[PDB]
């Protein structure tokens, strides 16, 4: 019940919520139905629409009209957008030259500069360019202000899962919300779109800003509008709650528009149809700059010009139905469209079997356009299981396409030309930022970022502490000229040892073998140099990686690498080697294929043993610093070491053997030397965060050898490639992988051909942030170079994507 009899009266667009049955006067009472009956005639006046005319200038105040053109009106904070200029000859914002904004320009009484975010559904990257000429105020904001190429969305490409992780620093796992319609077991409760469970607190996690600022004293502006409220009396709510007096005004503030996406549905993202929602848009841009300009406030507030998402040509004939697929259709639930999510119809069915789902769904058509993936299986980078309400079996459907039931849930359940939803890697997906204010940087061009990372910046902006979330505070502090964060290294919690000669080899029992015993003051001299670190400038070029767990670790050095090896783990954490663009590549010599050699540093019971593969029939082993890539016969021997072996199924042995064999080379010799990192990854609780040893799921048969969820490698060089990696003077590059440790190929369709024709697309569609890689094993990566910390965050959050040019 709403007791709808109350008034608005001096109560329109009241910031805190009043608590039914009482009515309500907020800017979401709408949506609620649940507005006060006069809602309407005081809250949402119309007459006379939205703009000064001449022959309204200096008007008598009449409180019926939409705005005011009236002398008090500046006093009220009520006027037209365009009161000034039509009435007392000023010019538009737009119209004004850029000039730098050095400091705050601030009205008395303004403790901090307020922050307005202009978000935007649908504003698909290169819009900012293919729509320039209907666009100069935007256009100026990016010209003038902080702006980047692009910004990365998370997955999926949805509009809530992306607002609300604009509004958190989280991913929509940790958020909670992973889909524009969800089903929570526990809860037993279905959220959707159309309705009024989705307003029920519990499915929304994390603390997204508004309530930061709250609870830390700062007042927020509602950042929800109901969809019936016009885009005119939003920037004039907004303008009007910064004439507040100071202890009731808000320090933050947000707009929605509904377009470009919702013309971009009907129209597809460049439908001759979409020249007007954009130029709309910039005219809402033009009214709210123009208002602020009027309030003395253009030069004091920083404005975030931000999307959620981009837009994709999907039509009705570009549809898979899984009903050509499987025969039990009718036993399954799908969530649809852009990206699929299958559970069972009914638990109480004990005859549907995900295993058999898959495998129906597995490379069966040639053409197919879409991907099966058990949700643990897909690529770490979309960071999409660690939540009950995202469904095991998950379908990653091609860009221009759809994923159905049955044929006729598409036409009795083409009506549009444009979707959204695709893995947030593709270009069509990508959206739009632009900062514009006095603590953002001047016509300055910065790299494409993720939107994860946006609540720390609006959170420094605002003078907060940030909320825990997935961000990395510090990497994009080069957008601000001021207020950025001074982020320390993390402290190493475990110290390394170093151990040196041992054990004797009669000492061990491994059932391994090797062709090895044929055998100087030149060369045993020189071997104790490189068993001491003599290479070691080399070879770990960025420092030690830091331990930030508690563990017991060798530091165990060689001619060639350079590895941090486990006792708990039984295995390298990383491993470590630079190969020079002249490096070249061998063979495993025939006498040696089936080598494994103890180490004399390290005791039998913290070894590894070759019985174990031996016995372990589904179970193979591979190696971390690849013998192919031996400096030389002698020293190839070190890489048949018992702690550079690591376990391997014989179906990943084709991919690992591939990228050591052949791509490490061919990247080595377009980027002027590399340097790799490798190692392994736990996570079988698919939370991301390393496992610890009593999460671990699988061994090797019989042993207390962990079997790893994934392999990683770190390949860094110069971004100067006339310099080689090894003696790089400024600025990194980097790329990054992390490869699920499959028992099967089955994820490429073509595993059937040589590793040429489908590895490095395997490796490309798990490619990975160093930071990714960080959160998997605890380490913590380049703690030793001469570039500033905030630039080496940079650095760590950056994703090659393998896209081509927007
Ligand atoms: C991305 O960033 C995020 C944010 O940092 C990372 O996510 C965090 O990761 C932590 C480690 O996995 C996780 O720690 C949990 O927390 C459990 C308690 O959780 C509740 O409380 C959270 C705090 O809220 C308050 O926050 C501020 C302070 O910061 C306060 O001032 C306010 O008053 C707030 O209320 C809350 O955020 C959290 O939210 C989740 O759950 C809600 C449902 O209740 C959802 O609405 C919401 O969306 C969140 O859901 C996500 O996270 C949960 C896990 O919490 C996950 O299940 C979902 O799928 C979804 O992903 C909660 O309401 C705490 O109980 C845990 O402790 C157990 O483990 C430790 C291990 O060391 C034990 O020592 C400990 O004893 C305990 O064990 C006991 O229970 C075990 C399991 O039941 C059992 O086996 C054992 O035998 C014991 O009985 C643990 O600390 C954070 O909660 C999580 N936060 C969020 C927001 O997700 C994320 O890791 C990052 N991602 C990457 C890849 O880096
Ligand atoms: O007004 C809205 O959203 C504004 C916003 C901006 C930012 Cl940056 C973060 C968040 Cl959480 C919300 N919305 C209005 C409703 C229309 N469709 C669904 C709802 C989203
Ligand atoms: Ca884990
Ligand atoms: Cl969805
Ligand atoms: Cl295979
Ligand atoms: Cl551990
Ligand atoms: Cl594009
Ligand atoms: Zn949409």
């Amino acid at each position: 019940w709403t007791a709808t009899s109350g008034s608005c009266k001096g109560r329109c667009f009241e910031l805190q919520e009043v608590g039914p049955p009482d009515c309500r006067c907020d800017n979401l009472c709408k949506s609620y139905s649940s507005c006060c009956h006069d809602f309407d005639e005081l809250c949402l006046k119309t007459a006379r629409g939205w703009e000064c005319t001449k022959d309204r200038c200096g008007e008598v105040r009449n409180e019926e009209n939409a705005c005011h053109c009236s002398e008090d009106c500046l006093s009220r904070g009520d006027c037209c957008t365009n009161y000034q200029v039509v009435c007392k000859g000023e010019s538009h914002w737009v119209d004004d030259d850029c000039e730098e904004i050095k400091v705050p320009e601030c009205p008395a009484g303004f403790v901090r500069p307020p922050l307005i975010i202009f978000s935007v559904d649908g504003f698909r990257a290169s819009y900012m360019k293919k729509g320039s000429k209907v666009m100069p105020n935007i256009e100026k904001l990016r010209s003038c202000g902080t702006h980047a190429p692009y910004m990365r969305p998370v997955y999926p490409t949805k509009t809530f899962p992306n607002l609300y992780t604009l509004a958190t620093g989280l991913y929509p796992e940790s958020h909670g919300i992973v889909g524009n319609s969800m089903y929570d077991p526990v809860f037993d409760a279905s959220f959707h779109l159309r309705g009024r469970e989705k307003f029920n607190h519990r499915w929304w996690g994390g603390q997204p800003l508004w309530i930061t600022a709250t609870k830390q004293g700062v007042r927020a502006g509602t950042f929800f509008w109901s969809v019936s409220i016009p885009h005119e009396r939003r920037i004039l709510t907004i303008l009007q709650w910064l004439s507040l007096p100071d202890n009731e005004r808000p320090s933050v503030y947000a707009f929605y528009s509904e377009q470009p996406d919702f013309s971009g549905h009907k129209y597809g993202p460049f439908g001759p149809e979409m020249t007007n929602p954009l130029r709309e848009i910039d005219k809402t841009v033009g009214q709210l700059m123009d208002g602020l300009k009027q309030l003395r406030l253009h030069r004091c507030v920083n404005v975030i010009f931000v999307g959620d998402h981009g837009m994709e040509d999907v039509t009705c004939d570009r549809t898979e139905f899984l009903s050509n697929y499987l025969t039990n259709v009718d036993d399954i639930t799908l969530v649809p469209g852009t990206l699929g999510r299958i559970r069972a119809k009914s638990i109480n069915n004990s005859k549907y079997d995900p295993k058999t789902i898959i495998a129906a769904l597995t490379c069966k058509k040639p053409d197919q356009h879409f991907k099966p993936y058990m949700k643990q299986h897909l690529p770490k980078r979309l960071h999409y299981a660690n939540n009950r309400r995202i469904e095991d079996i998950h379908l990653l459907v091609d860009r221009r396409w759809h994923v159905a039931r049955k044929p006729l849930d598409v036409y009795k359940k083409c009506f549009f030309q444009g979707d959204h939803g695709f893995d947030n890697k593709v270009n069509s997906m990508q959206t739009v930022f632009v900062g514009y204010g006095p603590t953002f940087k001047y016509r300055t061009k910065v790299p494409p970022f993720e939107n994860i990372e946006l609540y720390n910046v609006m959170c420094d902006l605002l003078g907060l502490k940030p909320a825990p979330n997935n961000g990395t505070h510090g990497s994009l502090n080069h957008l601000l000229r001021t207020n950025t964060f001074r982020p320390t290294m993390p402290d190493e919690v475990s110290r390394p040892n170093y151990p040196g000669i041992m054990y004797l080899q009669s000492e061990f029992d491994l059932g391994c073998t090797c062709d090895d015993k044929v055998e100087n003051k030149l060369e045993e001299l020189n071997k104790r140099l490189h068993t001491k670190g003599s290479t070691k400038e080399r070879h770990l070029l960025y420092g030690r990686p830091a331990v930030l767990y508690r563990t017991s670790y060798d530091i165990l050095y060689h001619t060639d690498f350079e590895s941090g090896y486990s006792e708990i783990f039984l295995m390298p954490l990383w491993t470590s080697y630079t190969i020079s663009k002249q490096a070249e590549v061998s063979s495993i010599p025939e006498h040696l294929t089936n080598c494994v050699r103890p180490d004399v540093r390290v005791s039998p019971g913290f070894s590894q043993n070759c019985l174990a593969y031996k016995n372990d029939k589904q179970m193979s082993y591979g190696f971390l610093f690849p013998p192919y890539l031996s400096s030389s016969p002698e020293a190839k021997y070190d890489a048949f070491l018992v702690t550079n072996m690591v376990p391997m199924y014989p179906a990943f042995k084709r991919v690992w053997a591939y990228f050591q064999r052949v791509l490490v080379k061919k990247y080595a010799s377009e980027r002027n030397g590399v340097n790799v990192i490798s190692g392994p990854i736990f996570d079988y609780n698919y939370d991301g965060l390393r496992d610890t040893e009593d999460e671990i799921k699988q061994y090797v048969e019989g042993s207390s050898i962990p079997v790893p969820t994934h392999y990683y490698s770190i390949i860094t060089s110069c971004l100067d490639f006339t310099q080689p990696a090894d003696k790089c003077d400024g600025p990194l590059s980097v790329s990054s992988f992390i490869l699920p440790h499959r028992p099967d190929n089955d994820e490429s369709c073509n595993s059937s051909e040589d590793e040429s024709k489908w590895v490095e697309e395997l490796m490309k569609m798990h490619t990975a942030r160093v930071r990714d890689i960080e959160h998997l094993t605890g380490l913590d990566f380049y703690r030793k170079t001469s570039r500033s910390y905030s630039e080496i965050l940079t650095l760590k959050t950056y994703l090659h994507t393998y896209e081509s040019e927007i």
